[PDB]
């Protein structure tokens, strides 16, 4: 059908047919008469599948062969989403499966919804790794991502009574065809035990023993047939675990409890040990298989030249500690010389300034559970403030302050010093992230040792993320310009010569109003919602925070629905305001929200004088494949965090390929979307990082904002006398209670440019061709937040690697 | 190489070598030059299960079409071993395959010692429903067996200073090709809740709900082109199973336990409610798939005309009380009509007379657990008394001896009385045993029900266990009477012609000689042991209990040893004594019994005046597949239980198969073997059932045997003395008094009757051309014990079926 999606050839689509059939018969077990949709499903993944090996096995080949320095990405997340799609485009075979698929008698389309997403991560940190796998695959990089294989992923939400609900995410039931197990590759990890010195340095010892259990995926480069791999561990009890007889074989499940569930928590900091245990885990069994392929090639000089490991925040930050410990212990290099390469080796990667989400570990977990780890730690930091207190002599505080072991009550290990410490590199997410580290929280470092701060501004692949979502813009875009933007996105620039071009601004308004069709129609369909397909698209999906500020859209929305009350004979411009993400289970603040989400929409949706005027939806299980649908459907991006708290965010990338306009505060990546587009092409508003600052010199008193501001007081006392809960007047009392008493994130302060900015949207939307206008200098200037970019930085100025375009062979 | 292996034409082998690298490519993902031995044995495994599936396939296809009357075989236990031999050997592929490995470099033998077994059972009984799971597809029934897909099935055993030690069977740690998942047909199970009784009957309700998933794993019959199912159920819990978060999702091991792990106890009953839980999951799952497979054919007045139900052993009896609880409550039958239905429908067969072994519940577990089956047994109860006392009038003694309920301390169901009451057959698996059961333990139900009460006497499959185990003698028998035996083993009696044919004694002692040969390479090979291949192979291995008397062997080997130190220059035949077998973890007894045959061996093994016409060796991890290495190299065939105890016994038939002599009791299957080969080809000795029932009426007193023999009196003071244990003198005290004070099975009484049998075993060796005619005449008489035999009776007589040996369509 389409031109970006391949060739379909009359060779490959009966090859295609064939290789259908026998996995249908010999994989699956089934004739045509039994078989269901889920088993027409997995007969395409498996015949997929078998294009991949081939590449898989040479790429690896290839590796070995030619011994580049490698590139391992610690992560605790991995958010894949679904693959077969993925891999059909990574792969050129789109068109042909479809014309296979359709010459049996199959819809792909069809059979691509049953995939269950791989859904290893909570949101944005996750999909980040995801993202980065895919483009080091296209850049030819020799990566590998490590991390854990969780029996259940992020929890699958449904909404009941207007609550969120948590259903385990049992994503493995059906089976994964893409993983490959080897039980072969199976390593030894430690817990617990005691440290024993000898004459001969320190041995830890009487240790419990659980087994790393690798599974492989691959990741296809797009059309250069690299096929790298990520390698997630499984947990398995050793086969004398415990050894009465059955309660000893029952209770391996201790043991393998390790790897059965993601901690579903954004940007939140929960200290148990289980997530400890993750975090070890991951670390060791990881650290063994790199020096084992480093061994395959005595002399550890050489290991910072073919070695190279990206921590994914300080979740795996015991790399640092475990590291020295192979090589002092083990291995039985010096102390200096061991520090040397683990530092040249090592790189960290910060992705927030919450105080709330910064890894601070109980000091009595560490001794219990690695007490060697913890006896490492103890000696970095000696010499490491040795280090401080030469460069500022008598600056005591300095020394408190940078200091790995914080005291207090309970004395801690600050996991994000100790990765400065042992980390070449450090680098924040966007650059108003990357100068908040130098400023604030990492300032004493920064002082110590300028030359290890960096920016690599994050990004996302415009494979998943414009080819395989949004067909359709694809299409009219390589129309123009050609194919080769797909892996070369800042190409995306000559499309400012079609701003002008009527033909263009046509099909551009034509894709992104079809794009909306097909998401109302998934509605219905799926449930049972009915909305105007005319109105503005008016879209805020990422997990539920109180940073993320929500609530200002709620806020917003009332506002809408006031003054439509008040004048219900005045024309406004219909919107459908769609709000959607996850709450942390924990997290009673952020499951009140949803609730006042869809209270809201309880109200508004059901008021015969607002009409098709205002829909508000709360969209449910909220995720990579709903994403997919969701953001080639928006014409407006909410991006509004407070200054200073989105260390970037990647949704608004998404949302920027994808032809809505944002609007949304100087924050995270935000501020240089803004430059790349003009900011006249941006909503823009409110605080800046500087205005926040001077407010909390001052005092934020919510009070003054209430007093002065008649519509937000009406929308306070509507929320207080039980306007939006009638039979619960109290229910959201503790929403009002923090507003007006203990709003970290200054919702109020906010207000009334957020509305003001939100009349200027309305006011473009009137008018067509200038709205598609706009979204085509957005799209036209979105080329720099390709995560091919972002690697290829990473690549030079970190790895010390050169990226490459060029295909192996077939 | 040999004929019987079937045919290797340059078609076949050319396809298997280019599946076989097909497999190792796609399915392992792995190139010739990282390959390990076991990535080849899975190639392999692959290569030949695709030869399965076309045929498997077809054959549930068939039965769909004809619909015949299906059998359900129900049991907790199927011991299969390992499946490639099998699997070609039934498809005629094992040349075929031989010649392709050996042109790709590779030794078949040794890809095949690669496999896993699968040790989903204890020994006879697990292995039983092995054997007639082969024979039912050979005879081309519609035959299903249902069961658990255990996790751990029987432990691993390690032997640790003599001591066994239990290690976790991890079996399914690299996959197992053979089965197939079924997540599409996952069927929930009840547990708990209580009964609601309303206008319309009772309901079950409040219940946790546990799902059941199965996985197929076919059942090829012997070159017939039948393929059964034999479907394993795995328990999960649902997703919103306990749905703080992170522990409800940990907490679902506590439903998922129920197929962790195999109760490792042979013929004794442990009460736990963890194996009641196991007994009513494969119940419900199983019935649920039987109902639905009937209706997709209201009427189940033709449920028995399309159904049979076998119920090995009381494990599954409450199918009885389930199939009532289906028809009453969510059918809504009568109770007389339900009742018909389910009697005419369930057989039950019963393989134990021990009182130890008998499964005897608490109705306080049942009340708990099972609610709703209680108030049916209760009633069925009621109304099996009721018939009884009108047949019976005033006999109040026997209502009290029949009742399905036991008064006492605690209150149990007899669940052997369940299953007589609601099966329309009731059989004992050798005539002896069920003589005994009609004569005692059932006499009762027998005077009520004579109709009911039928033997079938048990058999072995012969494919396995001598095809595929012993093809030396395979191939020598099919040169003189061809190949038609291996399906119709009554057809070997034509050898009785060959006993005075000097080439076939020849050929007969050399395949002995050459498996006795590649038995003890596998010795020295696998456990650095070193035995003299000339001494007479004198062989025990079976389970470790009290009454299969593996103490009575170790009196004679004790026997033997003191008789050569008495007179050292006297010529002895000479014997490597072999005993082998699996202690159940809480039997103590039996665990004592394994330290002091290794003490024996420890003392023996090492006297210099012994030389080499003595060793002692227990053979550690007896299994399937260990079976059928040590049957075909045995010379003599230890059966040596307490007449009235052993109610068949199976390994004695497979010895007698495979050319070895049998030393044993008038006991079990022992009784019909010696009646089919003649008395005077058969070593029997010792008290009959008669004896022994003489003896307990007079009292057992051990001391009367200790004071008039001597010979046992030495042994007895060398135990206790410490002569077998220097370092612990007292350490077999437990086993000295048990012997002397309370010795159920009355070991010292068959002693000196067993020492003198042993010495004309002793004799007839010595004369080779002797021996060999009396092997010839035990191998030509064999046919009776192939469970092809016991199936056709199970078939004609119990389930109304007739086997038919014709083909399907390949
Ligand atoms: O750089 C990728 C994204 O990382 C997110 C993030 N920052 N910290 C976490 C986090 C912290 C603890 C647990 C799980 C995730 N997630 C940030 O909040 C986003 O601004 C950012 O785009
Ligand atoms: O008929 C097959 C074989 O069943 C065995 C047997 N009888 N009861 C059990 C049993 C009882 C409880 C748990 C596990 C197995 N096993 C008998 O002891 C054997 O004589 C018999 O050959
Ligand atoms: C991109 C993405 C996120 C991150 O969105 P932000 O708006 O940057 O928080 C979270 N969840 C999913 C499923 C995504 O695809
Ligand atoms: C046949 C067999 C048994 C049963 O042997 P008996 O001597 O009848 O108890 C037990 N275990 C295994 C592994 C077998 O093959």
């Amino acid at each position: 059908q389409i031109s970006v999606r391949g060739l379909a050839g009359v060779e490959n689509v009966t090859e295609l047919k064939k290789n259908f059939n026998r996995h249908l018969h010999f994989t699956l077990v089934k004739d045509r008469n039994v078989a269901t949709p889920r088993d027409y499903y997995f007969a395409l993944a498996h015949t997929v599948r078998d294009h991949l090996v081939g590449r898989w096995i040479r790429t690896q080949q290839h590796y070995y062969e030619k011994d580049p320095k490698r590139i391992y990405y610690l992560s605790l997340e991995f958010y894949m989403g679904r693959t077969l799609q993925n891999t059909m485009v990574n792969l050129a075979l789109e068109n042909a499966c479809d014309e296979a698929t359709y010459q049996l008698g199959l819809d792909m389309e069809e059979l691509e919804e049953i995939e269950e997403d791989a859904g290893l991560g909570n949101g944005g940190l996750g999909r980040l790794a995801a993202c980065f796998l895919d483009s080091m695959a296209t850049l030819g990089l020799a990566a590998y991502g490590y991390g854990i294989r969780y029996e259940f992923g992020i929890f699958n939400q449904k909404i009941c009574g207007g609550w969120q609900m948590e259903e385990a995410d049992d994503w493995l039931r059906y089976g994964n065809p893409w993983e490959k197990a080897r039980p072969e590759f199976t390593l030894p990890v430690h817990f617990y035990g005691r440290v024993e010195h000898t004459s001969q340095g320190a041995k830890w010892v009487d240790t419990q023993v659980v087994l790393a259990m690798p599974y492989d995926t691959p990741v296809p480069g797009y059309r250069n047939n690299v096929v790298n791999t990520m390698r997630l561990w499984s947990a398995k009890a050793p086969n004398d675990f415990n050894l009465g007889y059955i309660q000893a074989v029952l209770d391996r499940n201790l043991a393998e409890n390790i790897s059965r569930v993601l901690y579903p928590n954004d940007n939140f900091f929960e200290g148990k040990e289980l997530r400890l245990k993750q975090e070890y885990f991951v670390v060791a069994a990881t650290l063994q298989d790199i020096i084992r392929r480093f061994k395959s090639s005595t002399n550890f000089d050489a290991f910072p030249d073919k070695v190279a490991i990206q921590l994914n925040d300080t979740h795996p930050s015991l790399a640092i500690p475990e590291l020295m410990r192979v090589l002092v212990d083990l291995e039985r290099l010096d102390w200096d010389k061991a520090w040397e390469v683990t530092v040249k080796t090592c790189a960290y990667t910060n992705h927030t300034v919450l105080p709330e989400a910064l890894e601070r570990w109980p000091v009595h977990l560490l001794e219990t559970l690695l007490p060697r780890h913890l006896q490492i730690i103890y000696e970095i930091n000696q010499r490491f403030l040795n280090r401080v207190a030469a460069a500022f002599p008598g600056d005591v505080d300095r020394l408190r302050r940078m200091s790995l072991v914080e005291e207090g009550a309970v004395k801690r290990i600050n996991m994000a010093h100790l990765c400065i410490a042992g980390s070449h590199a450090v680098n924040g997410v966007a650059r108003i992230h990357s100068e908040i580290l130098k400023k604030t929280i990492f300032k004493d470092f920064y002082e110590l040792e300028p030359h290890k701060f960096q920016n690599k501004t994050n990004g996302i692949t415009p494979r998943r993320w414009l080819v395989l979502c949004n067909p359709g813009l694809a299409e009219i875009i390589a129309e123009r310009i050609g194919e080769e933007y797909i892996s070369d996105l800042d190409q995306l620039r000559k499309l400012l010569s079609y701003v002008d071009d009527e033909a263009f601004i046509r099909d551009v308004a034509k894709v992104k109003q079809e794009n909306k069709l097909k998401f109302a129609a998934y509605l219905e369909r799926e449930y049972k919602v009915h909305i105007n397909p005319n109105s503005l698209f008016d879209v805020q999906v990422k997990r539920i925070h109180e940073y993320k500020r929500q609530l200002l859209n709620c806020l917003h929305v009332i506002t809408l629905y006031n003054r439509i009350k008040k004048e219900p004979n005045k024309f406004v411009v219909p919107r459908t305001v769609m709000i959607g993400g996850k709450a942390a289970p924990g997290y009673h603040m952020a499951k009140m929200i949803i609730k006042l989400i869809t209270a809201i929409g309880d109200v508004v949706n059901h008021d015969p004088v607002v009409g098709d005027r205002l829909r508000v939806i709360f969209l449910e299980n909220y995720r990579v494949s709903l994403a997919e649908k969701v953001i080639p459907a928006a014409d407006l991006s909410e991006q509004i965090s407070t200054a200073g708290t989105e260390a970037s965010g990647t949704g608004n990338m998404k949302f920027m390929l994808n032809g809505a306009l944002t609007i949304g505060t100087m924050d995270g990546a935000n501020v240089e979307m803004a430059e790349e587009a003009g900011e006249e092409n941006f909503f823009i508003f409110g605080m800046r990082v500087e205005d926040v600052d001077r407010l909390d010199q001052r005092g934020y008193n919510a009070q003054e904002y209430y007093d002065r501001i008649p519509e937000l007081r009406q929308i306070i006392e509507q929320l207080s006398s039980g306007f939006f809960s009638p039979k619960q007047p109290d229910l959201f009392k503790d929403i009002v209670n923090m507003l007006m008493h203990h709003d970290r994130f200054k919702v109020f302060a906010d207000y009334e440019e957020y509305v003001k900015c939100q009349e200027r949207v309305s006011a473009l939307y009137k008018n067509p061709r200038e709205w598609t206008r706009m979204v085509i200098r957005n799209i036209a200037t979105s080329g720099k937040f390709s995560s091919d970019r972002t690697i290829a930085q990473y690549a030079r100025e970190i790895w010390g690697v050169e990226p490459s375009r060029q295909r192996l062979p077939a």
